[PDB]
């Protein structure tokens, strides 16, 4: 039957000592509650019910394109009551899944698991086993089915010595949770409305309650620190990389690797140590990926090897291509095939044509360069003060000398030869050579100061 | 009452393969003997007693602004010569405690702890429990008082799984130390004075000694090789990234992260993935850092951003500024708020005024910039053959075109603009303009090479 | 007696998902089975039979000069028949030793050990201790002889207990290993002729196998995908960091350090994180990498420091230098005592003399540069085009101002001087100072558009 979901995400997070609150802190690049947003989506959720509270207007302008209902909590008063905020907008006939906006890493495999175990006008609560399970309330089984959850105060010798315990997921249909919610107390020492307190109400109606174990401990935990937050990123990055590895991309270190979105790969796909992979990028066959290089939002065609501490960002580059070392790429830079980028390099908003290199100490800039161009060292395109950032136009076949300026806006026919250390101003036609006249004053017998 | 130091540092590291001695080998850029004189100084010790002898020049050089006594030991006959060394500067009325140059991570925590455990007349001895205790003295209690320190040769079937040792670091008062250290004999296999004979003289006089347990294993150990140094330094950066991140810092991955001096911080600050901070370094809040960034001696303000693989030292940065990818700041850059530093830019000696922009393949040194400029790609300042590095200095609002020369001693006034391709030697005045004049030779159908 | 090895690498590799053989991934630079022959030679093997299938063409190309006896086996029908393809080469009085090319970490040390204990007319079998031996054969001594290889399937309650294993590594005498290998079968669930058998075979002959424990389990493992091929590499890496520290080179993290191929190095070096060492290295006294650095065959001399993010290839390096931060020395790159290069300069197939000097921004290729020069910020080297990369020779005590193309083939002799700017075609004489005459326009009173 249909699915909704519950998102717990109104914490404050004190102790990240953030401005921030507690759910939007990244892992892998995105929020926690992103995260189990996408996996409440992937599970095939119909709604997605968000209990916000703290820093609300940043929890709006940071998840503005997020579909799901936001429900504003006004007061905390524990999460039974957190809930039930949502619980008006929950079918009868539905599933609900209860999950936490601090706890990103639960996979939608154990979600699918613990729904399937889910009897009718029954809970599925999500276990977990602990060695040392010390302030975490204890699952009591008669059968297979939970009878009580008993807190670490309550629990006697024999109870305290149980492993497996309550992680505060569970699944439910919507009558019974509305059902239910309404009648949780808040008599205990904190004065708190507890959601753990429907396992109680559903024996009360004798309704079973079945225990699905999650295959990870780091799928349930939270994050109330940086700490904890670095060790889920840790977990989470080692995880990416494994699957990657048993894919067929060989990450010389996993431990040195980062992924901060999606991965496309073909097959001998080379990645070594101390890579930064972020938003959604596509590597061909045979691509050779060397240290330090961060690429974010990029196309990578077959067998193009990426030097050492190369930075690429929104750009497409063709097979065979050559990048780096030191190469940096910035956003709409297009590189055709079998094209050359060397060290010292910039190239912004152009398109470079096959076979053409650009190799020493240049920038390139909202340009179009033509195929089989040959870039000089020290090549700079510029604007006159007050420009508004026009556009430099290199056809096929253009040699372009060592440390000449391009002034935009300008256009080089195909064919043309520049040499060494000129200014361009005025348009260059095909087949012209334009090389500078320099004047030069010759002192002989001039003995340096040494 | 009064406390004094003695620190063991005579030690010639054989097993370093080094020419320099044991305890100048570094933990987070500073010798291990430093980080235990400024433990001793943060517990409030009076003096500070350094024994030493091999490597004694390098000793007196590279630790010669330190505030201790210096008892050069001229030869090596066991650990109670060697506190016997200061034995004639204690004060009868004060504790000392007994330290090791080359065990560096013990605490001030814990050396407070020692301290106060200690009972009148008596000893207090810091121990530690090991999993395999195999080759070190076994702690024999008789009350929670020590009797005896049992070596692994002497201690019988029972006394073998003991998990308490032996440390070494103990305190007791001048006078009882006096006392001891001239009853020590070296009647023993290896034929030196130990240290611990003290225990049991300790006894002999009806003194009570008095166990204190270290809190983690890693403030005791020593480090007799590179293997061990190495251990220890991870140990500790593990340590300080952890603290850290519970202040509030997020540190992508603490296991990539090195902090080898002081950090001061504000909130919200972000550091990447292999981030070297040094020396004395303030972050301001919301600072981000990102990946391969090398901040030494630094003060960054609000809201700055260091993009990946960028070199600062000895620099100051302006809040809202931003700085690389690939940027060097070298001693003496002062960036002003919201200016913008980029790609293959090396900034020296130079100050640069609010909103001024250097973002292309620039070199900028002895150099005054004020505000709202734009430095051009390939702009170079310079100096005549036999010069003293003299200064370029350049107004406000001034734009200095791509590939130009500023050849020092020069000024450029307010409001000037220079274009493209210019040498600049004489001064610019305010509102000028200064554009080059080329002389270009064309021909037309110049068919290329290939 | 005499030695010869057996190395099995016909494997397809399935599941490293590769258009490579399994054994030509490589771990720390090198195919695994390359690492396999090259123990096999310092064993002292006189023949190295290589049993190949598939990924013929590949193995061929990728290990031509490999002295090995090329064994091409046409189908995959168990260990034993991949042995009996090298049998008949085998010589009767000779050790023959199997081994596995997907199994790379085997060492001389462990193989030398197993050879030693193999009783004659007998077998040396490897084996390991597993704390989970489940799925593996379990070795059943009587005596400590080996009398079965009990399989998972086969074992009682009290062998599966046993945590004894079968590694597939053994040694026997030529004679032996062509008797037994033709009475092996394949009446098994798997249809194979298994090289296990032999150990059966033995007893039948009243011949006694003995056991021989490999130190480490990792010398024994084998890569069947990419994620146990990480495993691998980081073991060894770890295992080559370890013994460099002991030797006494200071390696700052060796969790990030990365050794591919061979490293001689001389005492007090010191080695900053993420640093990679490729090909034959050779590091002088007290030489200094900083962060980031890339060295790939390479001799550096004594009290060289290299600051971080330099990359150095097929590059020699004169004592006292410095290079970096941001440092790229290409193939043919000859830099003399006391040299510097700087930041964003690239030097390819250029001498550098005694004290020069290329601090910033710079192309230095196919030139001779003279002791004691100054190569100024922005100075480029560079061709007529057509031209085949023509050389730049440079005298001694020579001053190139900034921004100047050095335009070959070209000479500059000694104590000559150029001014910044400049275009140099023509040769230029001792002592002969060259500046370049500017035509500049100056305009008055020009109101910036702002
Ligand atoms: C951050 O948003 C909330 C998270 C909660 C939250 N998060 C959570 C829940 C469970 C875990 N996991 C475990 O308890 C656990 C961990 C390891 C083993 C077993 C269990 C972690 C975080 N738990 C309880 N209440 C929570 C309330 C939150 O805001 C709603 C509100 O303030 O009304
Ligand atoms: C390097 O300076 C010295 C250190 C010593 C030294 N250092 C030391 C002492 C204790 C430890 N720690 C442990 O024994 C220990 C470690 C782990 C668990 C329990 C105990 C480590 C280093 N120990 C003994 N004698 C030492 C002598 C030294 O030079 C003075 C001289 O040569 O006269
Ligand atoms: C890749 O080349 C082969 C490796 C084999 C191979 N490699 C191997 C052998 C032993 C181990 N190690 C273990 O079994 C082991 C590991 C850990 C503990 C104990 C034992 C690993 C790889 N084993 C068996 N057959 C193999 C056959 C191969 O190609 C030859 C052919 O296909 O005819
Ligand atoms: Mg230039
Ligand atoms: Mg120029």
């Amino acid at each position: 039957k249909a699915l909704s979901a519950v998102i717990l995400a109104a914490g404050k997070g004190t102790r990240m000592y953030s401005d921030l609150p507690k759910v939007l802190h990244t892992i892998a690049g995105k929020p926690m509650v992103k995260h189990v947003i996408d996996t409440a989506h992937q599970l095939g959720s119909e709604n997605i019910h968000l209990i916000y509270g703290h820093g609300g207007d940043l929890m709006r302008t940071h998840l503005a394109n997020e579909q799901v209902n936001w429900v504003l909590q006004t007061e905390q008063l524990g999460t039974a009551h957190a809930v039930q905020q949502a619980a008006p907008f929950f079918k009868d006939n539905e599933n609900i899944v209860v999950l936490y906006g601090d706890a990103p890493l639960i996979t939608k495999e154990t979600l699918e698991k613990l729904i399937e175990a889910k009897p009718e006008n029954g809970i599925a609560l999500l276990t977990v086993n602990l060695d040392n399970p010390t302030g975490y309330g204890r699952i009591i089984r008669e059968n297979g089915n939970v009878v009580a959850i008993v807190e670490q105060k309550d629990a006697n010798a024999e109870q305290l010595n149980i492993k497996e315990v309550n992680t505060g997921v569970m699944v439910s249909d919507g009558a019974s949770f509305k059902k239910w919610l309404a009648r949780v107390g808040n008599n205990n020492a904190q004065g708190e409305y507890y959601l753990t307190d429907l396992i109680a109400l559903a024996n009360q109606d004798n309704c079973q309650v079945v225990a699905v174990q999650a295959t990870d401990v780091m799928e349930v935990e939270g994050a109330n620190n940086r700490l904890q937050l670095a060790a889920l990123e840790r977990y989470f990055q080692n995880k990416q990389a494994s699957k990657l590895l048993l894919e067929g991309v060989m990450i010389y270190d996993p431990a040195r690797f980062d992924l901060r979105g999606t991965l496309e790969h073909g097959k001998d796909v080379e990645i070594d140590v101390n890579v930064i992979i972020e938003g959604n990028v596509k590597l061909g066959d045979r691509v050779k990926i060397g240290t330090g290089c961060v690429l974010k939002n990029v196309v990578i065609g077959n067998d193009v090897e990426i030097k050492p501490y190369s930075v690429l960002e929104d750009s497409i580059v063709g097979e065979k291509a050559a990048i780096g070392p030191f190469s940096r790429l910035r956003p709409g830079a297009e590189l055709a095939a079998e094209t050359h980028v060397g060290n010292f390099v910039e190239i912004k908003k152009s398109t470079v044509g096959k076979g053409s290199k650009v190799n020493h100490l240049t920038y390139v800039g909202d340009s179009e360069i033509g195929s089989n161009c040959n870039i000089g060292a020290g090549v700079i395109t510029c604007n006159y003060d007050g420009a508004n950032k026009f556009k430099t136009i290199i056809g096929d076949d253009v040699f372009v000398g060592s440390d000449t300026q391009l002034v935009a806006p300008v256009k080089v026919a195909n064919g043309a030869t520049i040499g060494a250390g000129t200014t361009i101003t005025r348009d260059v036609g095909e087949n012209e050579l334009v090389i500078t006249r320099v004047a030069q004053r010759h002192i002989q017998g001039w003995q340096r100061p040494i």
